[PDB]
């Protein structure tokens, strides 16, 4: 393989000091699927570099969807246009990375209206929601009990349209029906 595509992870846990908790957070939700029961940012890129999976490409969509534009610049050289060439190159899907920008799309009393209607609808979730909880992990929530995941989000899209985020809820919508075109017509990121 060729190294080059993949940067050292000295070099990464120097980047890691530039996050604060909440972007560690989106990065762990990110890393999900991929690096399962790691609860520290360390801990989910060693996982991704024993896979071979933290390339460039990988570690450049993390800081466009954290928008850190800076670290693109900083790090790799890439303007906002640059790194842009890179997304869906890498194993991050679409439904993770959608799931974290719509969250940053969301106020604090948006977010609090979106946990009521899931425990309303699902009342098992409030042990696992407070009011400190983040949308990706409101997100995680619903997909530990079934009712959302990678292939099926109209649960959540339901929940915006109730909170009257009919924009919101069309990329949801609109994230659902292009995965099933993908998989029934093409056997996403």
């Amino acid at each position: 393989s060729d190294s080059k595509e993949v940067p050292s992870l000295p070099f990464l846990r120097h980047l890691l000091e530039e996050l604060d908790s909440h972007e560690d957070s989106l990065l762990l939700f990110l890393c999900h699927d991929a690096a399962p029961g790691c609860t520290t940012v360390t801990q989910a890129l060693c996982s991704l570099s024993q896979q071979r999976k933290l390339t460039l490409a990988a570690l450049v969509e993390m800081l466009y969807v954290l928008q850190r534009m800076d670290l693109l610049k900083s790090r790799f050289g890439l303007s906002k246009e640059g790194a842009e060439q890179l997304l869906g190159t890498s194993f991050l899907t679409r439904y993770r990375k959608l799931m974290v920008c719509v969250g940053e799309e969301l106020d604090s009393s948006e977010l609090r209206a979106l946990r009521l209607f899931a425990c309303n609808l699902n009342p098992s979730l409030s042990t696992a929601l407070s009011e400190s909880s983040r949308f990706v992990e409101l997100v995680l929530a619903l997909e530990n009990v079934g009712l959302v995941s990678p292939s099926s989000v109209s649960v959540l899209a339901d929940m915006l349209r109730t909170l009257r985020r009919l924009d919101l809820c069309q990329q949801l919508v609109e994230y659902e029906q292009q995965e099933q075109a993908r998989y029934r017509y093409c056997l996403h990121h």
